[PDB]
């Protein structure tokens, strides 16, 4: 398993909330 | 398994909410 | 398992909230 | 005279040439 | 005369050339 | 004359060339 996540030139503004993650990677993920 | 996620030139604004992830990758994912 | 997360040129402003992580990586993750 | 030029989320690549200006503003401009 | 030039989240790559200016502002400009 | 040039979150790479200026401002400019 290879993960390559690149981000360039991002503008984020007024994100009032519950921002968890911009980039996420794992072997296993789950949400309930 | 190879994952290559690239993002360039993004503008995000007024995302009031519950933003989990912009980019996500895993072996296994599930939601309930 | 290989994870390579790179970010370049980011502007974040007015993120009043509960910002957990910009970049996240693990073997296992879960949320309830 | 008011000038407001905003740019967000730009990706420029392989611009081999004679790139003068991305954003330009003036009172007077001319080219010959 | 008011000039407001803002740039956010820019990715520029492989610009082999004669890049003069990204953002330009003046009272008078000319090229010959 | 008022000039306000702001740049945030910039990625520039492999700009082999003759890069003059990212941001430029003056009363008078000319090129020949």
């Amino acid at each position: 398993l290879i993960v390559t996540q690149t981000m360039k030139g991002l503008d984020i503004q007024k994100v009032a909330g519950t921002w968890y993650s911009l980039a996420m990677a794992a072997s296993d993920i789950s949400l309930l």
